[PDB]
RNA sequence: GUCCCCACG
RNA sequence: GUGGGG
């Protein structure tokens, strides 16, 4: 009995709370977790989101995926224009090809030190995507000149948490890479699990939401 | 330029 | 080194 609910939110830069969440991924996460907070307590929810930041005429847009039905009545308005939540039941088939979008943290844990660190080059960011995808029931489409993936954005998130009331807390340091391309469904059952579970670290930071479409 | 916690069939 | 959670 699987659906994923998708909610689009168009945030309002006039709002101090919006502006806070748009500057800090961890604040953003707190706000979105309220829509599904009883379900978060119940252990079988996986809140995923992706922010498309404001550019030009385009306001800031967040795509939010939850496995249970969200209640956005918790948000104040002024905060965002909330599009009606909708459930999706993707019907995935072997050999079916799809566009995808994914902001993710392509990373490795170093043998020598045990630190999780960012993969340095585009080629290794793609190799990482390739592997997580394949283990997740997908396969990058291979074009004439290489794979059907583009790195649109590659940024180093450095997000301060607060602590003990209003003290400086941990600095969350995570490399964020926006991928867009085409893929093939290899194993439908696995692919649906990947869509529901997400790809890679920083899920509570707006990473790991794999979006596919015809 | 990875701050933390968990697992290691 | 692989993944998960923040």
């Amino acid at each position: 009995y699987f659906q994923m609910w998708l909610t689009k939110l168009v945030l309002n830069p006039a709002s101090r709370a919006a502006r806070r969440d748009l500057a800090n991924p961890y604040e953003m996460h707190r706000t979105l977790s309220k829509a599904v907070s009883r379900a978060l307590e119940e252990g079988r929810e996986r809140l995923l989101w992706r922010l498309e930041p404001a550019r030009g005429l385009e306001p800031p847009v967040v795509l939010v995926q939850t496995l249970t039905e969200p209640d956005w009545s918790v948000l104040d308005e002024g905060y965002a224009q909330v599009f009606p939540p909708k459930p999706f039941h993707p019907a995935l088939k072997p050999g079916q090809r799809l566009r995808f979008r994914l902001r993710a943290n392509p990373a490795k844990r170093l043998a020598a030190t045990g630190k999780r660190v960012a993969l340095k080059t585009p080629a290794e960011k793609v190799a990482w995507l390739e592997r997580r995808l394949e283990e997740g029931g997908f396969r990058l489409l291979e074009g004439e000149r290489g794979p059907w993936v583009q790195i649109l954005q590659d940024t180093f998130l450095e997000v301060r948490r607060k602590k003990d009331g209003e003290e400086a807390g941990k600095l969350l340091q995570v490399q964020a890479v926006l991928f867009e391309g085409r893929l093939e469904v290899v194993d439908p059952e696995r692919a649906l699990a990947t869509l529901r579970r997400g790809v890679g670290p920083g899920k509570a930071l707006g990473l790991g939401l794999l979006s596919v479409a015809p």
